[PDB]
């Protein structure tokens, strides 16, 4: 965990993250930051492998203002899982429809709240064949992901900032 | 983890807090939030001289909260001024010679600590104790964090 700490810059630090979680059995990562009071979510520090036609469709559709994982970071520190139970509204219900085409369609979210009042999110997409298997693995490694994504906040929030 | 969160009350929710984290190895616990709401079975004495001292600005552990999410194990090796090493001398008199601090940082803000001591006879036993229990550690303090804070305020 603490060799996101030793590494240098982005670039070998985000390739360190990738690793480790694509050891754990996740395929598509999202790490983003934004400092604090910064609903900039269009130009927030990315690193990982998401789908970039996803990121730029996401940034043109406007969808931090729709992705519930989104409002969910804002007002919590737990995790939140790529049930279709979050998807509430019409608009949110066509946001996983997209999403899915992306491949981004079993997974979970980490919200990031760091010392410095930074904001952002740990997301990870697992590759399952149904609901129960996606949940049954996401929660083998829920408490090492609750570990990692804190190490990824503070080594990640040292290199951007 | 979850009955934390169907805790009606801040009460029942300190309750929770400390039978969890007694159940987990530890005897004295301070969960304290800023927006300072405070909960567990610190001496209180210790709380008093705390302030009294203005140990706040001495203490490296309220040093790291503001600058870290990572989890600080209380030691000498940070307490190496003669205050700081008196300020443990001190806190080992309260009986918090071994532990940790969780740093807390929630959704809307708040700054806060979980501090969580053992009763270990030396700190090769007292890491053992708290790293073999970190990972569920890790969860507790984000679980207790957001009911927390929405129970403080
Ligand atoms: O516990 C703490 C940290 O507390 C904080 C920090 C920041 C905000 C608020 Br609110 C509380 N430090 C000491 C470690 C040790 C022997 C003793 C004391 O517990
Ligand atoms: O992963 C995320 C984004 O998280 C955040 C949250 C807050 C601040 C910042 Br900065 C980033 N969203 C979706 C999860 C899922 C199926 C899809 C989408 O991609």
């Amino acid at each position: 965990f603490l060799e996101l700490e030793r590494s240098s810059g982005k670039l070998e630090w985000s390739a360190i993250l990738q690793k480790m979680a694509s050891d754990l059995g996740f395929s598509k990562i999202l790490f983003g930051l934004l400092p604090k009071d910064s609903q900039d979510y269009e130009n927030a520090f990315i690193v990982g492998n998401y789908p970039a036609a996803w990121r730029e469709h996401y940034d043109r559709a406007g969808y931090a203002r729709v992705d519930p994982t989104v409002s969910h970071c804002t007002q919590s520190v737990l995790p939140i899982f790529w049930e279709p139970s979050i998807y509430q509204t019409r608009k949110q219900h066509e946001f996983f429809e997209e999403a899915s085409a992306a491949g981004l369609v079993y997974g979970l979210t980490m919200p990031l709240h760091g010392a410095r009042g930074e904001l952002g999110a740990l997301s990870l997409s697992v590759e399952a064949e149904n609901r129960a298997e996606a949940n049954r693995f996401m929660e083998s490694v829920l408490p090492t992901l609750w570990m990692l994504k804190d190490y990824a906040l503070q080594s990640g929030a040292g290199l951007a900032f």
